[PDB]
């Protein structure tokens, strides 16, 4: 009977042509948010990241996969929520920039300052600042970064590596775009070589390609990164079956998971939006990716993992779950690529909740580093950008557009969007929040001094 | 000190390029939270809807009238807040239209059922149901009903007049589009006519062109709108002056104010967006309409009048206030217009929580009907829609896109959207709830039976 609820069912109650029959709630709710406020410590805390995943994603997704009055029973279940804000800093002049790239969003929760879009983990004088996973660490804390997309991608890579461009992978490329962070000219290096010497307990994700790379300098100069994190002891898997069969993660035994060159496998696939889609071609219903495997652990998978191997910690733990591709989804304009990423966030969320709401001492929050392009508009629309017609649960159509870019990859947007946490110190995301202020409240929850 | 809080402060602290100065929070949430939590009667309801005021919508014009880490002392000050969704029904199927208009979400929380666009207080068999606002003055409660726009326009439409088609603004229109309602015909009239019958103790706001149409039947057949309403016994006001001699509304003097022959004029002017409008323009700086004016009543002192004028009924009252040409501007991609709308309604918001705080037994509820269309994107975005480049407050540029319809008007979308509320009962909008669910949380708050 876990004191703080987590929320068990709030679809439409019943028929959604009657009076009442779409409402979520069964009564009143003030008993149930008091029940949900404790300002007890957070014993570990795992937040998850929807990459581009704003209001609009979260209800594309609902609608197509639980239908209109559905209920995610992982994402909508967090009873306490709000909406923050992710604007980043002009380099230069130090104002805002209203819309941040992955990589400031994320150097702003995992660092608690507002950095230039590119930036991981310092500021817009390029000066160095303590993430909460290095913060965690340091405090004894067991910690885990896990993620769908290439480990070196600006979301996981922010809690472990500072630079001053998120391009900068390995030593080519760093060495070449990140001058003054390059290891061979006396900085601390590529992403990767920092990720290797931050040392998380458990790093599962894709990425495996800047492995292959070769140290410039260094006591591992020569060496190839993955020889190099093979000579520091890490305990490197790439599939399903070497990931389950690990029993322990720890800074002897680092666990370090490749389980794909670049990103991970989308979950669900369909085509992509057109100009004119919706009125031009069929309605689409999304179908799951058959190179998908259960040779590849899911993300729900990789969570569940890092908590069993976290958790042994009696310190407590701090992870980072990504579900990144719902982002780069929707830069493609592929609705089913989109929202299919958006339901696999949802398992791992649910798995979250699981052991949060059994363990009692756990903070868990769900958000997104910003917003992004996708809209729900009327099936007969005639938009300039792209669009598509999706067969939903519900048996009807539901379109979405895509029109903020006449180039490749459609845009980040900045409205400020939901936040959800449930467990210790929940209550400080509800309101109007910063993304800086997730950073302050994550600190503070697990008391790190 | 009256035990539920405003939230005082929201803005970023500090300087936002230093760690620490984006915080909005200074410390932890849970007492302030505790704090917000009564579940006590509401005495009055005072509900506030910016009409296409999505989450986007707020941003952007905090970003532009506030700066990137400014606050609405209004609009972000409530703090108890979560996310709805306010999809429609399609009339024929009675399955969801994901993307409602006004009519069908105004129907949706004034009387607790789902209906189909451009229903006003009738489900999708066209059956009416009571509104909060009538079933408010059936129990001996006081009421207002104010808007920027037409009082024919939807939002307030909705809470006293039962038609199926939103269009039927007057006897001429109903005749045509409403064969089932025209007064001629047997049916209850128009929305003007049905306006008049549902006597609200305070409706204020423009719509004066539909009350030179004269009755085609009933006891003031052959007599203009207006010409029943003074023989019915209202108070007709048409500017600020007269407004402000108002000293009291009830149901034998009940107060009609009439601004503008449609809807009252706009706050700000600035030129409609345009392709490449960010590329191929200077940036624009909004400026103040001449034609507002000291004989034209703002929002906030329509909702001033209407607080005091319903507050002298000792039993309770119920009050909507709509900030309408949010939406209107957000369809005529025009950003000044859209984000002047939004300062407006944040006027009116702070009038009500300076009220609601003193008063201490009355819920205050802002949100919006549905999404819209608008989006901040990068200043260097190339997008197929129609774009601008802002000033904002900040001394930096915004851009904003609308980019989901080659024809005239832009148009609405499905995303749920920000809820939040003060006072009694306002748990009830936290997490993810229905906008039907409104009705019933306005319901149960006010203890209708
Ligand atoms: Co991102
Ligand atoms: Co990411
Ligand atoms: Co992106
Ligand atoms: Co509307
Ligand atoms: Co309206
Ligand atoms: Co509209």
């Amino acid at each position: 009977t876990p004191e703080m609820p987590v929320l068990e069912n709030r679809a439409a109650q019943g028929d959604i042509t009657a009076p009442g029959g779409a409402r979520r709630l069964t009564g009143d709710q003030t008993a149930a948010l008091r029940d949900s406020l404790s300002d007890k410590p957070a014993k570990n805390i795992i937040l998850l990241i929807g990459d581009g995943m704003g209001d609009s994603e979260i209800t594309a997704a609902r609608n197509y996969a639980e239908g209109a009055g559905g209920f995610f029973k992982g994402i909508d279940a967090l009873p306490l929520t709000g909406q923050y804000t992710h604007y980043a800093l002009n380099k230069k002049t130090g104002k805002p920039d209203y819309v941040t790239d992955s990589a400031a969003s994320a150097t702003a929760w995992s660092t608690g300052v507002k950095t230039y879009n590119g930036a991981l983990g310092v500021d817009i004088h390029e000066k160095d600042h303590p993430t909460i996973l290095e913060m965690a660490k340091a405090a004894g804390l067991a910690t885990g970064n896990v993620s769908t997309a290439e480990l070196q991608h600006a979301t996981p890579a922010a809690l472990v590596a500072h630079v001053t461009s998120r391009k900068c992978y390995g030593p080519s490329a760093t060495s070449e775009k990140c001058p003054g962070n390059a290891l061979e000219k006396g900085g601390k290096g590529s992403i990767t070589e920092q990720l290797l010497n931050a040392r998380a307990d458990v790093t599962l994700g894709g990425g495996a390609k800047t492995f292959a790379e070769t140290a410039t300098a260094g006591e591992w100069q020569g060496k190839t990164l993955r020889e190099q994190a093979q000579a520091r002891g890490y305990q490197l898997v790439s599939d399903a079956a070497s990931l389950n069969s690990v029993t322990e993660a720890n800074q002897q035994k680092p666990l370090l998971g490749l389980f794909a060159d670049g990103n991970m496998p989308v979950r669900w696939l369909g085509p992509k939006a057109t100009y004119h889609g919706n009125i031009d071609k069929p309605a689409v219903t999304c179908t799951p990716n058959p190179q998908r495997n259960d040779s590849v652990p899911t993300l729900a998978q990789m969570t569940d993992k890092a908590i069993e191997l976290l958790s042994k910690n009696e310190k407590g733990f701090f992870l980072q779950v990504e579900g990144a591709s719902i982002d780069w989804q929707d830069h493609a304009a592929n609705p089913c690529g989109q929202i299919g990423e958006t339901v696999d966030l949802d398992e791992a969320v649910q798995r979250a909740l699981e052991f949060a709401k059994k363990e009692g001492n756990t903070l868990v929050i769900v958000t997104a580093d910003h917003a992004h392009a996708s809209q729900i508009v009327a099936p007969d629309t005639k938009a300039p950008g792209l669009t598509q017609a999706l067969n939903t649960k519900d048996g009807a159509v539901m379109v979405m557009s895509y029109g903020n870019s006449e180039e490749d990859s459609q845009e980040h947007t900045g409205s400020q969007l939901r936040i959800a946490a449930y467990g210790p110190h929940a209550a400080n995301v509800v309101g109007l929040t910063d993304q800086t202020d997730l950073f302050y409240t994550m600190k503070a929850a697990l008391g790190l001094k």
